[PDB]
C-alpha cells in the first residue's frame, strides 16, 4: 500500500546515494587496497586475525542486496574496513603506517561525505524506517 510504497522510494534513493558514495571511494586511488577483498596469498593469516573482513566491493553487494536501511549502517562497514586495517597492520614498519593512515583517511572521508551531502531529515526518515521494521 501507500506506506510500503513510500518506504521503498526512500530506500531506493538511499541506495542510489550510497552507491554513488561507494563509487567515489573505490575510484579514489588512495583506497585501492580497500576496494576488493584481500588476496590470501598476500596475507595468508588474514582470516585468522580478522574475523569480519570488509571491502568496498562487498559494500556495493550489500547495497544491492538491500542490507542497509540507514546511512549509519553503511558507515559501520566503512568503519569496519578501517578498524580491521588498524588491527591487522600494527604500528611498526613503514608500510604499516601507510595503510593505517589510508584506513583512517577512508573512514574520515566517508563520514564527511555523508555529513555534507545527506539531508538530515531524509536520514532521520531512514532511521525511523529501520526501527519500525526491526520491531514489527
Ligand atoms: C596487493 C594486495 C592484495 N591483498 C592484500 C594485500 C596486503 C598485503 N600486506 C598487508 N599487510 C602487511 C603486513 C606487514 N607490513 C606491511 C603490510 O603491508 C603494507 C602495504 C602498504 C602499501 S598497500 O598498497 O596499502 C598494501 C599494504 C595487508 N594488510 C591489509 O590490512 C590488507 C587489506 C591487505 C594487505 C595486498
Amino acid at each position: 500500500g501507500p506506506l510500503e510504497d513510500q518506504e521503498e522510494n526512500t530506500l531506493r534513493e538511499l541506495r542510489l546515494f550510497l552507491r554513488d558514495v561507494t563509487k567515489r571511494l573505490a575510484t579514489d586511488k588512495r583506497f585501492n587496497i580497500f576496494s576488493k577483498p584481500v588476496d590470501i596469498e598476500e596475507v595468508s593469516d588474514y582470516l585468522e586475525v580478522i574475523k569480519e573482513p570488509m571491502d568496498l566491493s562487498t559494500v556495493i553487494t550489500k547495497i544491492d542486496k538491500h542490507n542497509y536501511l540507514t546511512a549509519k549502517d553503511f558507515l559501520k562497514d566503512i568503519d569496519l574496513i578501517c578498524s580491521n586495517a588498524l588491527e591487522y597492520n600494527p604500528d611498526k614498519d613503514p608500510g604499516d603506517k601507510i595503510i593505517r593512515h589510508r584506513a583512517c583517511t577512508l573512514k574520515d572521508t566517508a563520514h564527511a561525505i555523508i555529513a555534507a551531502e545527506l539531508d538530515p531529515e531524509f536520514n532521520k526518515l531512514c532511521e525511523e524506517i529501520k526501527e519500525a521494521r526491526i520491531k514489527r
